[PDB]
């Protein structure tokens, strides 16, 4: 009666919508704001800023984020260097830029080149194994899309309140999917998907 | 009738007061919420963080970048290898640790070691010289805090409409600054206070 059935929301997300994203059942979880990376539009990231701590990331599987040339900030932290798509913005940090390099990093047709190091949009590099080998909300990200037939890619931040900034915690994320009809799962109901 | 005076606005900042600064009087011109580092409450980041892009950064000297060993991201805005104040965070991303972490960048006491690397703060490294040398929001924040007599270190990010997630122009930050009892200034008048 709270989450959401893996394949309803997986289709959701298909279909370009967000999930809240818990780590498990527990009620003091804090919830994230999940999408495919390439059906981020200029309103969408807009939405995701305005509800969200701004820090906006994008998981991306190890091997793309190589192909990329996106290596680790320092040769849940696994950030590499920050970036924004050259052709079509300017400040970088507008929900327009940051929608457009969110989605450039999706696109298979995407080069090393095509990119300004450093940027305003914060890529992750999600292990492999995704869910199976480390249950980040990265590889959360990334398992989505790959379920969902989409490109290995995902853009997340964490849900805020607009009362005093705290972590929307089980309570409050459940009230906020109602305000705006937005579905919610939990890493651990993924994890026993695609276990069996 | 606009733009509140230097000294006044000097004052508000020493005080701990946020200032809204834009490049010049140009209505075009996007403004950028700026308090010291220093002063940054919990309540006054989660404010920041609420009314913002949320990507926070943190302007500090070359020379207290160094101090901290927060080299630039890659060998423009000078992005630092971002990072987290160890004691006393846990996230690292909720108001109240992003607010730990930025005062412990001004704090003359910190040392290289009190940091996590990367982290949830974007420290930018202000040219020596700063706004005589560059005209930059980053210089303009060090600046600020040379100039109300506390360390060389600020906070800042960009105004957002709640309505689209459009970054505030001159009208919109007008209205802002009414609205919360916030101060306005801009670059330009402040290059030529610090002439002559």
């Amino acid at each position: 009666n709270i989450f959401t059935p893996i394949e309803e929301a997986l289709e959701a997300y298909k279909n370009g919508e967000f999930l809240i994203v818990m780590d498990d059942e527990d009620r003091e979880n804090e919830g994230d704001l999940i999408m495919a990376a390439e059906l981020i539009t200029q309103e969408k990231m807009a939405f995701l800023v305005r509800y969200s701590s701004g820090y906006v990331c994008v998981p991306l599987s190890e091997e793309r984020a190589n192909q990329l040339e996106l290596p680790p900030m320092l040769a849940g932290t696994a950030y590499t260097i920050t970036c924004d798509f050259a052709e079509g913005t300017t400040t970088g940090i507008s929900a327009h830029d940051r929608a457009l390099t969110t989605r450039s990093l999706a696109n298979p047709n995407s080069k090393p080149q095509d990119f300004i190091k450093p940027g305003h949009i914060l890529p992750l590099r999600a292990v492999p194994g995704l869910l199976k080998k480390r249950r980040g909300h990265t590889e959360a990200a990334v398992q989505l899309s790959t379920l969902a037939g989409l490109q290995p890619a995902g853009v997340i931040c964490e849900l805020v309140r607009d009362e005093d900034g705290l972590m929307m915690r089980l309570d409050d994320c459940i009230q906020f999917g109602k305000k705006h009809g937005i579905k919610i799962i939990n890493i651990n109901q993924l994890v026993e998907y695609i276990s069996k």
